[PDB]
């Protein structure tokens, strides 16, 4: 819509039985134990009759589906109560490139442009034993069946906001099967269910469609926030990138909670890239053209919740106020070269970690024109470049601050959950 959108994968039985075998091996060890989350960020929202731009070469999936849209605020939702925060239902449409692959965040594959179609919000008491129908140039080609999904609505809202706050006019994508069916230029892809008004979309050669979608501004932070993995050579073949949700910002000098019973939290301090101008298809040599400046934030992780599943995964990474972020933006013209730039982070004025950005593995036009290859960029984008070495655990009552040289400095303070609530 206009809320985050949040979608499951491996949530449809029939995938489930599909990959039993691969989820046993490497990389993936053993089969999911919690729910695996990823999200299509807003360059991919577009409504009924709007163009899905194919990109050329590749394959395209449909992927039908419906959405709970949230109603009001949802923290840790209890699953007998889930219906209260739920305004309604939309069909959905969640375009990817094939699955191959569960093991690294799906980011090429998902978070293309026009990507995510979704429809009106329609007020139904539950969306349980539903057909959702795909049609191709109004024949049709595809049905599923929620009874098949392995979380229903009400224990998807529950799991996710468990740790990850929703506000209203958030969704979350249903789920999809295995089975998928391949669109191409020209298609007309219309999704079907009892009670919903049909969603289409022309799917139409990228080359031709017009400008890109653009938003409002906003005070930052606002805008996708991409992260980088393993970034610092420290002493791969493509950046490792992931998404989080918004709910996981907070401010300076505020809190961050550990979870009761787990063995292991640490920062990452990073160099944050915040994007100026819309940008698509940008050279390495134009990248910088595009950066309005950069900024500081601290991203953690509990490595505790860890898996092998679009890692590191959202319960991990997009908990609520874990990751801090200063509010000031330093113009890209301030700072000459932002690949000399050192990185500490302080515990109790303690220096736990120490680095420069003249070891990150992937320079930040690199990553601009990485990103914008396959994705529009828009103003207030945020990229978090990675982290150095020298991480440490970090326990109630610890002052944690992050520093980057001529950036700024970013303080927080741990607590328990029994001092938060
Ligand atoms: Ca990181």
């Amino acid at each position: 819509m206009k809320g985050t959108i949040f979608a499951v994968a491996l949530n449809h039985r029939s995938q489930l039985d599909a990959w039993q075998e691969a989820f046993q091996q490497s990389p993936y060890k053993a089969p999911p134990k919690t729910a695996v989350w990823f999200i299509k960020p807003r360059n991919t929202v577009i409504g009924c009759g709007e163009p899905i731009p194919f990109p050329q070469g590749e394959k395209v999936l449909s992927g039908a589906t419906v959405a709970l849209i949230v109603g009001k605020t949802a923290t840790k939702v209890r699953e007998e109560d889930a219906a209260e925060y739920i305004a309604g239902y939309a069909l959905a449409n969640d375009v990817s490139l094939p699955e191959e692959s569960f093991y690294r965040p799906a980011i090429k594959a998902k978070c293309r442009d026009g990507f995510c179609p979704i429809g009106e919000t329609v007020a139904l008491s539950n969306v349980d034993n539903l057909t959702i129908y795909t049609e191709i140039n109004g024949r049709p080609a595809d049905h599923w069946n929620t009874a098949d999904l392995q979380r229903n609505a009400a224990q998807l809202l529950s799991a996710l906001s468990e740790f990850a706050t929703l506000n209203p006019g958030d969704a979350i994508l249903l789920g999809t099967p295995q089975a998928r069916v391949e669109i191409q230029p020209g298609d007309r892809v219309r999704v079907l269910a009892e009670g919903f008004p049909p969603l289409e979309n022309p799917v139409v050669d990228e080359r031709e469609v017009t400008t890109r979608k653009s938003f409002p501004t906003l005070p930052h932070p606002h805008g996708t926030l991409f992260a980088l993995g393993l970034n610092y050579a420290d002493h791969p073949e493509e950046p490792l990138v992931f998404l989080k949700a918004p709910n996981t910002l907070t401010g300076d000098n505020q809190t961050s909670v550990r979870p009761n019973n787990i063995e292991y939290m640490h920062y990452e301090a990073e160099l944050v890239v915040v994007i100026g101008k819309q940008a698509r298809n940008v050279s390495e040599a134009d990248a910088m053209d595009y950066v309005a400046g950069y900024t500081v934030c601290n991203d953690y992780a509990i490595r505790d919740y860890l898996e092998n599943y679009y890692r590191p995964n959202l319960r991990v990474k997009s908990r609520d106020g874990l990751t801090p972020m200063l509010s000031t933006i330093v113009p890209k013209e301030a700072i000459p070269d932002p690949h000399n730039l050192t990185l500490r982070t302080f515990v109790n004025g303690e220096l736990r970690q120490q680095g420069t950005t003249a070891d990150l593995i992937f320079s930040v036009p690199f990553l601009i024109a990485y990103l914008s290859e396959f994705m529009t960029l828009n103003p207030g984008d945020m990229i978090a470049t990675g982290t150095p070495k020298g991480l440490s655990d970090v326990v109630p009552g610890d002052e944690v601050v992050v520093e980057v040289e001529g950036v700024g400095r970013l303080v927080n303070r741990i607590v328990s959950e029994e001092t938060a609530k």
